[PDB]
């Protein structure tokens, strides 16, 4: 129904089915991140049903997004069911694979480019830490034509459960200038909260000492990689999964959802929560664009975050 | 090994999962006859050992050529085996399906505007027949392109058993102009023996008259529709499988090998013989052409044809 959205679930087919006949070493090589690997195809009075007639679709260096999903714990046939099996949902569009493992979010060729630019120290720091961060887990990069229309498409994990709902989502930036979800977005079904809304709420988050000392470390080493990037207007994303209120209508795999963290014992209430960075590829130069055509850099930016974090936790 | 056989390995694998997904209705429409899919593929720093980093691959008339696999007893998943598992043994460049199955034929650009030019009116004909028929049987159709080479290919089936070896084989035109195989030919392990071979070497067919009458039957009924599409140079391809022989170093199954006719039982040797019609592309202006540039009119070589397999039977 959404011929983009066709041409995304065939171009990841064929791009998982062309992979796994390649020797797959330890090793990327340089030129792997300046790999690519484009089809375009051209019916002409054929298979008018399934597919456009004429599109195309282009992956960005695979060998390198291979070797990140496995150091990511995933497996490519099993990423391959993700995102083929059924439609992706729609919910910048974004989408979530059907199985709601994966966030499918669009993205402009300035991102991409972006992305490019930090895609080696980018798998050296996923290298370094052993896959444990709270920074996005990038999967997947893609460019996919459609008659006229050409978008970029970045695949990557969902922060939340792909089993347990979450009632209440926060964005937090821990700006200095005051952030808060207007009265128009309140009212969405599961409105997107902001720092504001966290510090006025009284949002307490009931984790035991280990838990937050252990992620507050994490955080720490991910934000600083980012400083160091001149990368900024990232998130924390924290989503909160209610035990009870999801038995009106609670354990998780933590293969799975990476993310989750129990609450201890003494909480007021049965939860789980899911946190982790989101929305790393807008660069210094790149905000300046868009607040020029439409204090706060990125050092600024870094410590702002961490200092509202520790608080809230 | 041979970029171009991967190229095609890789297209036919291509092309039998595309179809895959299409519904197939009972019948075909008329811009099906002028249908095809096109593939390019760009791979830059990528995938170098498995396939050449840039190729093409063109299928004509996709919904035909599946309608007549069907129609000729072929089933995709089988069709797609054949000529993917492993790689087209060699033997205009002949290759056979690893199993035995398939001809893989390289052709003119010519030959296929010949091909569509006849497909039609010749798909009308295996329909009429219910595939019952010596006409090769044309399988699959392709255009291959790796780095300014650029070549067709046809599959047809294998005339000779899949797996009964053949230890004497013919190609019998029934020229009134003599035709033989030379002296550098005859010395060929399993040479092709031409008209002057087979009156000159008292070669018998030892077949009952039954088999006789019907193989005849069907001959005339095919070479009729040749002669009225104005084709020419095609031959009669004889191939003799000795079981005693066969033993030193006997039955079929008629659904495979489908051009299989057993002996009868005072036969002076235990055989089985395999006969079908040939080469069929050539039409009257395009053979002039050869004759100029490096009595015998179409209907005069159908004529010539016929008389000489009623005499060698
Ligand atoms: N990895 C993820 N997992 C689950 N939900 C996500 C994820 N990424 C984004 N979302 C959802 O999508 C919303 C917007 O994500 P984001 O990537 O910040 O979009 P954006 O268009 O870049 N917004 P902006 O901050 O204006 O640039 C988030 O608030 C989440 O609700
Ligand atoms: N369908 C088939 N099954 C088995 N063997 C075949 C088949 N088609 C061709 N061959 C073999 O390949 C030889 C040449 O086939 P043919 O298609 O006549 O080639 P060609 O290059 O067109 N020859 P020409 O007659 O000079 O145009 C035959 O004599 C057979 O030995
Ligand atoms: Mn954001
Ligand atoms: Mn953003
Ligand atoms: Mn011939
Ligand atoms: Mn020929």
């Amino acid at each position: 129904s959404d011929p983009l959205l066709s041409v995304l679930m065939w171009g990841v087919n064929h791009s998982i089915n062309e992979l796994s006949h390649v020797q797959i070493p330890v090793m990327l090589m340089p030129d792997d991140f300046k790999a690519y690997s484009k089809i375009k195809v051209d019916n002409h009075l054929f298979n008018k049903e399934n597919m456009p007639s004429h599109f195309k679709f282009k992956e960005y260096c695979p060998m390198v997004f291979r070797n990140l999903r496995e150091r990511f714990g995933i497996d490519d046939q099993d990423f391959q069911n993700s995102l083929t099996r059924s439609a992706p949902l729609p919910n910048a569009r974004f989408h979530t694979s059907y199985d709601k493992r994966y966030i499918i979010k669009t993205i402009t060729s300035e991102d991409v480019a972006e992305m490019h630019n930090i895609l080696k120290k980018y798998h050296q720091y996923i290298v370094e830490c052993h896959g444990i961060t709270l920074l996005p887990q990038f999967l997947g990069m893609y460019r996919l034509n459609v008659d006229g229309v050409e978008i970029y498409v970045i695949v990557t994990r969902n922060v939340f459960s792909h089993r347990l709902s979450v009632y209440r989502k926060y964005d937090l930036k821990g700006s200095t200038v005051a952030r808060e979800a207007s009265d128009k977005e309140k009212a969405k079904e599961l409105p997107t909260l902001k720092d504001n809304d966290f510090i006025n709420e009284g949002q307490k988050i009931y984790i035991d000492d280990n838990n937050k000392k252990v992620f507050l470390e994490k955080l720490k080493k991910d934000v600083e990689f980012l400083a160091q990037l001149k990368l900024m207007d990232y998130s924390l994303l924290v989503g909160i999964h209610d035990v009870e209120r999801a038995e009106q209508e609670g354990e998780f795999d933590p293969n799975i959802d990476v993310y989750g963290i129990k609450c201890h014992e003494n909480s007021p209430r049965k939860e789980v929560y899911f946190m982790a960075i989101i929305d790393i590829l807008t660069h210094y130069d790149a905000k300046k664009k868009a607040a020029h055509a439409a204090t706060v850099n990125p050092e600024q930016y870094s410590k702002r975050f961490l200092d509202f974090i520790g608080h809230i936790l």
